């Protein structure tokens, strides 16, 4: 017979390196909001693979645009040119309405060349002296695990131990005009790189005026302002960026996750050409970046966005889940915060009960959501979701929040 | 009607960013070893994405496994299990002969994870102290972009303008027994991280002995040898690692690019339980590492290297090709090495004649390569190829050459 859920842990444990602790489910099949596990149970999706299936799984659109292209070329490398990366880079670049499109393949790899680019352009441009240019951060801040990463993170468990740590990142609070006003006091500044929400943190939503006032103070201080859109853009907070709830544009756009329905990882770094071109041929790249399958898949992921009009589904929908969450009690969940269909609830823990537990019977209740930083519940499903569908997720939290 | 070459570098040239200068071909059919342009000339790839079909372009089995999984489930995030990860973790881990793996995208992410594992082993197994945990390098070295990678490359295009740099790389001169026992003399060493045959350097071959003296010096001193078998491994060289030639057993292997036959990132960092388990849950990691799409193409990726004896080819054509390449002139092809099918020529370059033009001939004569640092040129075709395809693509190669 098959492997059973506990066999497939069992196996992961024996020839997986453990740097993981998944919820106790095992999938074998995804298909628009739902999964199901090996046992054939099925579950509602409250992670969306933390927004990168926006789309649902296995959107047929994009598997055909998938299995299209695998039939005809799928990599050249860079040394030569394929004749899909320019198609793609013109359609994503009018649709976003910046100049220019760096590829490559994951979030963390965005988020790398986005301060290549900050600090090539700092040292060229702005006229930094080297190698003195700093790129400041967020307290909170998550955009991956290399070793730069990890060395803005304010988490210990991502950095403790993996030293010693990339110079030139400093760490700010977030949700702090002063704090950036201050910070950018320092000449040698050449970038701010911040979430709009921030995901990994708790979806922590900065207050009305955030956005704006560090637009406006970057362009004050001539500081380049990075909005890693890697987890909030394309559509999943209600608008195709997170930043156009308060109509401010970037410098630099990173993008991610959903940039492929969850069947391909491709990344993108947004900018115009004078920020793009400070890096010239042979200083910069990938092997897989920009490859035409990828290419090809992230198109129609990305029509698939426009199409369905997922944003504003998102906005209508997120107002209809945080407004029936608020109705829980407020000795079990003490805040309920997101935008759009990026939502989290903070569940009071005890000595005893917590957001594990709540997750675990989520899970045998029929929803599939995880804790992060122990006390938070995301709650994210993807944007094609139905109102119904949406009514009765409502009620299997309401069913299990209620049950303790 | 359809874009010509030239239309397809002129929208790239205004869309997308201009870190690369790739040849003058615009590629949209691959199968096995031949490449198509959009124009319908056909030539033969003798880059392989740099090693990355090494099965051949868009290979049938491979194929399958992609279109058959991408119905079923592409992502679910290591938020939760999937049923397709631990068979390939089982898979891969026998097959190569350690205890576990750590799955990843991209080259680089295999090399910062590895970089991170020697500095979590050094600190708490070994005792150097946080954070004074040191890695050497060869020059010469390349393993991607990142802000680390670059930080211990000896190529001023990858570095320059891009610091303040990753502190604790050292770097020692490539194929130098003395210059590794000298700089393992200190004890806050953790990883020594080479490559069996450095790629990008222009097909670097170490002397014989070389493999066999690091991992000695690396025990004696207990540094952990980290052998990057990215572009050499999975038979490019005539055996399954490079490192087999000299019976060398790495602490730490990295492997990616062929691991997948192109069709999607993935890429691998290979270990035993008292190295991998130093990282513990929630340290480490990345949205599609361990996908179940990607697992299952590089199963069968694998499976194609083994099935179709892909190393003995590669080896016995990998004698062929280097005594044919040895006829040329001196006066024109300085030298002739590789293992395998992993191989360059060096260009005795004048004022005038130099490897790029000998690259854009050999490109109008039906055959793709392409220069690394200026004189070199590689010769790396799909290790599929038959011995009377090779003899065609020797006589184009004889054609270009001896008609300067
Ligand atoms: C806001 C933000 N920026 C960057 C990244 C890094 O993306 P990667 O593709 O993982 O390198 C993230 C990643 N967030 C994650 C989403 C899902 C799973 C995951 C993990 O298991 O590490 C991270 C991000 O949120
Ligand atoms: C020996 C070795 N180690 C690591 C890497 C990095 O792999 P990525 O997947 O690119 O991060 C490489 C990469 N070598 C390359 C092969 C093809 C194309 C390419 C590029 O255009 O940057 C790099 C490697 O060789």
């Amino acid at each position: 017979g098959p492997p059973t859920s506990d066999d497939i842990f069992e196996r992961e444990y024996k020839y997986g390196a453990h740097n993981y602790h998944p919820l106790p489910v095992a999938l074998e099949r995804g298909k628009g909001i739902y999964l199901w596990d090996v046992e054939g149970r099925k579950y509602f999706d409250f992670l969306s693979s933390y927004s990168a299936v926006n789309q649902g799984h296995c959107h047929p659109k994009i598997v055909n645009a998938l299995k299209s292209q695998v039939d005809k070329l799928t990599l050249t490398s860079r040394a030569f040119y394929n004749n899909v990366l320019g198609e793609y880079e013109e359609y994503i670049t009018k649709l976003f309405n910046y100049h220019k499109v760096l590829p490559m393949n994951t979030g963390v790899e965005a988020g790398e060349t986005a301060c290549k680019l900050a600090r090539k352009w700092g040292y060229t441009v702005k006229g930094i002296q080297k190698y003195k240019a700093k790129i400041v951060f967020a307290a909170g801040n998550f955009w991956g695990r290399t070793l730069s990463a990890i060395s803005s993170s304010t988490d210990p468990t991502s950095y403790d131990g993996f030293g010693p740590f990339m110079p030139g990142f400093d760490i700010i609070p977030y949700n702090d005009l002063p704090a950036l006003e201050r910070a950018l006091q320092d000449p040698n500044v050449a970038a701010f790189m911040v979430e709009p929400i921030q995901g990994e943190a708790g979806v922590v939503v900065p207050d009305p005026g955030y956005l704006m006032g560090v637009r406006e103070l970057c362009t004050r201080h001539q500081v380049l302002f990075i909005a890693d859109e890697i987890q909030t853009g394309l559509a999943r907070t209600g608008r195709w960026l997170a930043v156009d709830y308060e109509n401010v544009r970037p410098d630099i756009v990173l993008l991610g996750k959903a940039l492929s329905g969850g069947l391909y990882p491709v990344s993108a770094v947004l900018c115009d050409d004078d920020i793009m071109l400070t890096i010239k041929p042979g200083e910069h790249g990938s092997t897989y970046g920009g490859n035409p399958l990828g290419c090809r898949v992230a198109i129609a992921a990305l029509e698939v966005l426009e199409e369905e009009n997922l944003a504003e589904n998102a906005d209508k929908l997120g107002i209809i889940l945080r407004n029936e969450l608020m109705k829980l009690p407020s000795d079990v969940v003490t805040a309920v915060r997101g935008k759009g269909l990026l939502n989290a609830i903070v569940i009071k823990e005890t000595k005893d009960w917590d957001a594990w537990k709540v997750c675990l019977r989520l899970r045998d209740n029929g929803l599939l959501a995880k804790p992060t930083h122990g006390d938070i519940i995301r709650f994210a499903p993807p944007l094609v979701i139905k109102e119904d569908e949406l009514r009765e997720s409502i009620e299997i939290i309401n069913k299990t929040i209620l049950s303790f």
